[PDB]
């Protein structure tokens, strides 16, 4: 699973992971599954921020927790939009509020309950993907076009299809807990 995850995304992609991941103690050579999912994420949260306009989304998820909220504040203290409790994953531009993404190897409306329990703020926008092809946002409101939203599906089945063949997707898609 280190090798697969090493080999599969980008070395910016890969240090980020760990270094999230050490910021919480945790070993990537060790929690391997966990490496891998936050990998996923970040992906697809990259791949989601290139599928509008240019200058449609601003990323959060992946800077540091201080140019995060930088952003986060500036945003809200130039729309007015209302202040997140947590750091969400990005903010689109054109629909004026912030993203929540979330990807999962459970079942996509699981998922989407888990988070809207998280957030409590009206406004922030969910959206999850699966490795199996679905697909589940807040008011079926699903933000980008529909050949995007194809590219991000297809890319995670293409992840999981690559586990599978190393015979990693089974511990893979059972390690994801409520
Ligand atoms: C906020 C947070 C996320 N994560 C992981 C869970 C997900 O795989 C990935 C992204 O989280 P997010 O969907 O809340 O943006 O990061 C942690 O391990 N610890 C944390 O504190
Ligand atoms: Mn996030
Ligand atoms: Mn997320």
């Amino acid at each position: 699973m280190e090798d697969f995850v090493r080999q599969c995304f980008n070395p910016m992609i890969v240090e980020l992971a760990e270094k999230a991941m050490k910021e919480y103690g945790e070993d990537p050579k060790i929690e391997t599954n966990k490496f891998a999912a936050i990998c996923t994420h970040l992906e697809v949260c990259f791949m989601y921020s290139d599928g509008g306009s240019k200058h449609r989304f601003e990323i959060i998820e992946g800077r540091d927790r201080i140019m995060a909220w930088t952003v986060v504040n500036s945003i809200c203290n130039t729309t007015g939009v209302e202040k997140p409790k947590f750091l969400p994953d990005l903010y689109d531009y054109k629909e004026n509020r912030f993203i929540e993404i979330g990807v999962t190897r459970r079942e996509v409306h699981i998922y989407y309950l888990e988070k809207a329990n998280k957030i409590k703020s009206e406004k922030t926008h969910i959206h999850i993907f699966s490795f199996t092809g679905e697909e589940m946002a807040t008011k079926a409101d699903y933000t980008l076009d529909e050949e995007s939203r194809a590219r991000i599906k297809t890319r995670l089945f293409t992840i999981r299809q690559e586990m599978a063949s190393r015979s990693l997707w089974d511990s893979f898609r059972q390690s994801e807990r409520a």
